[PDB]
């Protein structure tokens, strides 16, 4: 092993700001790097505009300018000159540059204001592209990534990359496929769920049916390709068409592509756009609209090294290369998933029976109790209905959290205390058997269908257990796994610390008298770690959700196997004395003929069933295609359109009003703290405003500080759901307003949604806001 | 149909009638968790365990009663106005329809005292909306 | 009736079918699903017996049918009289075959009799 | 004329009294229950003897829109 | 304001001074797809290619 590409599968998220370093982000590259940033910026600002546009003057601009102004209303070759000189019709349109200066009559201001306008009108408060670098890593230690490649005079590396989009050629998404599938168990997915019936896999027919033929359903998959060197830093764009070659067709950008003088590849997604090939084919189903394509892709990435005195090095094998996918915006990327999918990765290695060996420390446990208080600013029921978090808050408030990592018998009872409030992913719990044919019926509480019986509920006798999220089995009321528990070898974690069985170091007790103390401790933790390779390997999929897979997020099922990957293996803890669930060398298995795979257009037929899955377990097997992923593999299985499947993935009611479900409120939030709120609880009673909180100066100087600090909590407490932060069809007099018009509104609406950003309160005084608070902003939202 | 009028700014929401048809109420379930003192010697305290309640500073209890305090429901989602399930399509006319039959099952608003607010902010009378849906 | 070449070439693959009225849950508790009735009708007395179950079961009466019989021992059976109906009124019946809520008065079942010649 | 024929369903002969008159396969049916209900020995061939409703429980709940 | 070309017709006159009116392509749509004509005669947010207007002419003889 010589040279290989890290991340091994990179992330890049789509967006409708533009595919330029100043105005995007990068995809994590170091876990927990950014948790607390009140200066994070995910949409595009005011600022960003105003300083692209300075850079864009002069240049000589000012006075090639200068010299016209003399010279006479402008003419066509006139600013068609001045164009040009900008280099701003990568950003906008050169038609629409040369008539907002037609308009036109300190020049170079008229001329100014009339571009910023055009940018902001385009760009402005726009969701921000998450884009992926890619590095190539030397190797020995023997396949260990020792420092990036660094290029020398006469160094070059080209990078290649081949994405595509099955969504509208592959199978509707009823269920998880791998519910049914015999197992022995995994550190994902227990055993019990297959063996009990818990939640049987659903036959699935084709998307888009009516094209028959394997020949003409090709049409229906979208790729593009595309190759940069670190000789020229050019993007280059990844286009492909829909339908695919009297046809009307239309050209999908899956991404875009540059490589630096480094050698570094950057990977940027498309602009978020999803279309019907009629205007009136509306995306009514969560999941699976005929007619429909959008512009998400995934893909193979491998590059070649050429060294100056000649020597060539192919990364293109399975255990070098790499893979793409592209996802929806994370729309709180401050807030992690509670199981992510690298938590995935690290459970598909395990196996069920052997959880008895796995070795716990406080570092691996810590993660579930902080992503999970940490959402109570995307979902209600972690803010006011979790009683675990409200215990963590009772714990910080005398500084008490230390107690937490304290593996004695005196703390047992604290430990079980929280510890017996988790679900258990056996779902063996809260269930009765009809007939001990044998159904686990669940005496806690179910989610119905919508399809209602008025007839008695049984009272439930069965606390509801955390987290209160939906999962894979939500289609079956009375199933335990209608409801989300924590993956096997992440519980036994939980239990083993319950039980006293985790060790822990002094140094992380000395900073463990708050949570966030403690966060802040294993962020410097992960900064500090030396393996560069494994931490961008794991930040890559860090930010991913890990469950439930309904069909998820950004990836679904199939990632929560072994047979997906071609090599997984622990390799470290983060640090030598703190595991903080490990570092893991893992690689994607691929199809190294990429696109030209003779298996790149497989099906099974009418339906896909999880005999189909059964029978691609044999590598040596006709169906083991399954697992050897081709370009658009990883993504086929997800929502097409994304933005209907996004709008579903939001609350889930129950008859009891409390805990409200919510499905992965970590990525697509479910109740948010807007930009309104913040601005009416950010200020002291001091500060030299002549408004403070949303009052005026002498109203709220006039209070008393109690009442003063009293308003300010009502209005952080004041919760607004994520789906109303835009218009998905409930605004005005008489609109109909619910789950359906939400789908289809969310194709144009997504890019308004609120963003998610950490924002500080610089004097809380005593009215018990943080010093952090994560804020939504959107339009709508603002005031 | 006599509730809220959304416009394209989020706040402040219109309502149409809400002193006589409640638009936003304070559930049961909130005044459950807000009445207590943290000298209360119950088993639970606010929805907490008698022994979290009563280990919390005094500010950090305070605090988390004026919250439960300030979280305010649709009343139309005090009863089953055709949102609850799973792919339930909720919306205006679902809540039309099913109000001929859940009428009689929406929260209703009633005066409560708060006996000992401290320095919480709670004022000593609340108005609590109870249904069948928001007691828990 | 049926080519082996149906299921042998997959030319209509069977899906999975979930449970009708899913929100009622254990067995127990579906047995309220079904309706049933019975009645018996004799050579000795010609008048008609109705047979009527509830549903949910154990509330509405449902007519599954009617029996007589005729002094020379033929049994007449006749069916409901086409009443379905929801629990709810607003439970409106939009599937071609699977709505919840609803019942209607079709029924099937056993037939059998006993002979009591004179000779005992 | 296509012939006669005497035929008789399999019943279960405890009617409405059966052990398995509320039988089912858990929160799905498939072809694998099919399947396993041609061994007259498996817990599945219930499938086959009839008890009261297992001729029309098959059909659309209500037979008006199934007709519609 | 992303703006939509409308064809309302076309115009021709031949030698003899014949003016021939062709009518638009039939093309009617609304500012954004998910907006559904449902209602016979009052849909908002669309537009079609149907006009009528005023048709004048001038005369020019050769002697001025
Ligand atoms: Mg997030
Ligand atoms: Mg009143």
């Amino acid at each position: 092993c010589q040279y290989k590409i890290y991340p091994p599968l990179g992330i890049a998220r789509v967006g409708n700001g533009p595919a330029i370093k100043p105005l995007s982000l990068s995809t994590p590259e170091v876990p927990w790097a950014h948790l607390y940033d009140t200066n994070v910026q995910y949409l595009v600002t005011q600022q960003e505009l105003e300083q692209l546009l300075e850079e864009a003057f002069g240049g000589n601009v000012i006075n090639e300018i200068s010299q016209i102004k003399t010279k006479l209303k402008f003419k066509q070759e006139e600013i068609e000159t001045i164009t040009g000189l900008l280099g701003l019709s990568h950003l906008v349109p050169q038609q629409q540059l040369s008539r907002s200066l037609d308009n036109l009559e300190d020049i170079v201001q008229q001329i100014k204001g009339a571009l910023l306008k055009v940018l902001s009108d385009h760009y402005l408060h726009a969701v921000k592209k998450q884009a992926q670098n890619f590095y190539i890593y030397k190797c020995d230690e023997q396949g260990n990534p020792v420092e990036k490649l660094k290029l020398t005079d006469g160094d070059k590396v080209t990078w290649r990359v081949e994405v595509a989009n099955k969504k509208s050629f592959w199978y509707d998404y009823n269920n998880a496929l791998d519910l049914s599938l015999h197992t022995q168990g995994s550190g994902n997915l227990s055993k019990n769920v297959s063996k009990h019936r818990l939640a049987p896999a659903m036959t699935a027919k084709r998307r888009n049916p009516n094209v028959i033929t394997n020949s003409l359903r090709k049409q229906l998959v979208i790729s593009s390709q595309g190759s940069v060197s670190s000789d020229n830093n050019t993007q280059v764009p990844l286009r492909g068409k829909f339908p695919a070659n009297l046809q009307e067709r239309h050209n999908v950008l899956q991404g875009s592509i540059e490589c630096d003088n480094e050698g570094v590849l950057r990977f940027y997604a498309g602009n978020g756009i999803s279309q019907a090939l009629s205007p009136s084919s509306l995306n009514t189903d969560f999941a699976d609209n005929s007619n429909w394509f959008d512009d998400i892709c995934d893909g193979r990435v491998t590059a070649v090294v050429e060294l100056k005195n000649g020597d060539t090095f192919e990364i293109q094998d399975e255990q070098s290369s790499a893979w793409v996918a592209t996802t929806p915006p994370d729309y709180a990327p401050q807030i992690e998933p509670i199981v992510t999918m690298y938590d995935m990765v690290s459970g598909a290695a395990l196996k069920e029976q052997d959880l008895d060996n796995l070795t716990t420390q406080f570092s691996d446990v810590f993660p579930i109790l902080y992503r999970l208080y940490r959402m109570q600013w995307v979902n209600q029921a972690d803010f006011t209905d979790n009683a675990v978090n409200t215990q963590i808050r009772e714990l910080n408030s005398e500084l008490g959290f230390a107690q937490l990592l304290d593996n004695s018998a005196s703390a047992k009872s604290l430990r079980e205390g929280i510890f017996n409030q988790f679900r258990n992913p056996l779902f063996d719990q809260d269930i009765d058997v009809d007939d001990p044919s044998n159904e686990w019926v669940s005496n806690s509480r179910i989610i119905p269908s919508k399809d209602e019986t008025n007839i008695a509920a049984k009272p439930a006798t069965s606390s509801l257990k955390l987290p209160f999220y939906p999962n894979d089995g939500i289609d079956y009321p009375g199933s335990p796994v209608q409801w989300f528990a924590i993956p096997p070898f992440m519980y036994q974690h939980l239990q083993n610390w319950a039980a006293g069985d985790f060790s822990v170091t002094q140094v992380e007790k000395e900073s463990a008298n708050t949570i966030e103390e403690l966060g802040l401790f294993y962020s410097e933790q992960f900064k500090n770690s030396p393996n560069s390779a494994l931490l961008c390997a794991r930040g890559a999929l860090d930010a991913l959700y890990g469950g439930g897979f309904h069909p998820g997020v950004e990836l679904t099922w199939p990632m929560r196997h072994n047979l997906i990957y071609s090599q997984n293996d622990y390799v470290s803890s983060v640090t030598p004395e703190i595991n903080l669930l490990g570092l893991r060398e893992f690689r994607l298995k691929q199809d190294l003929q990429g696109l030209n795979s003779p298996n790149m257009y497989q099906d099974f037929g009418h339906v896909i069933a999880v005999d189909n899955v059964t029978a691609s377990i044999d590598p040596n097997s006709d169906a083991a295609w399954l697992w050897r992923s081709t370009p658009g593999d990883l993504t086929k299985w997800m929502g097409i359109p994304w933005q209907s499947a996004a709008a579903s993935c939001q609350a889930v009611y129950t008859p009891e009003d409390f805990p409200i479900p919510s499905w992965w409120a970590a990525n697509l939030p479910v109740h948010v703290l807007p930009l309104a709120r913040y601005n009416k609880f950010k200020d002291s009673q001091s500060a030299d405003l002549p408004e403070i909180n949303g009052m005026t100066h002498s109203i709220a100087q006039g209070m008393s500080e109690e009442t003063f600090e009293h308003l300010r909590l009502e209005q952080f407490s004041q919760r607004l759901d994520w789906l109303h932060t835009a218009d998905l069809g409930f605004v005005g007099y008489h609109a109909e307003g619910g789950y359906t018009n939400g789908l289809i509104q969310m194709v144009s609406q997504w890019k308004n949604m609120a963003m998610v950003m950490a924002r500080p309160v610089e004097n809380p005084g005593s009215s018990g806001i943080p010093n952090v608070v994560y804020v939504a902003y959107s339009q709508a939202d603002k005031d």
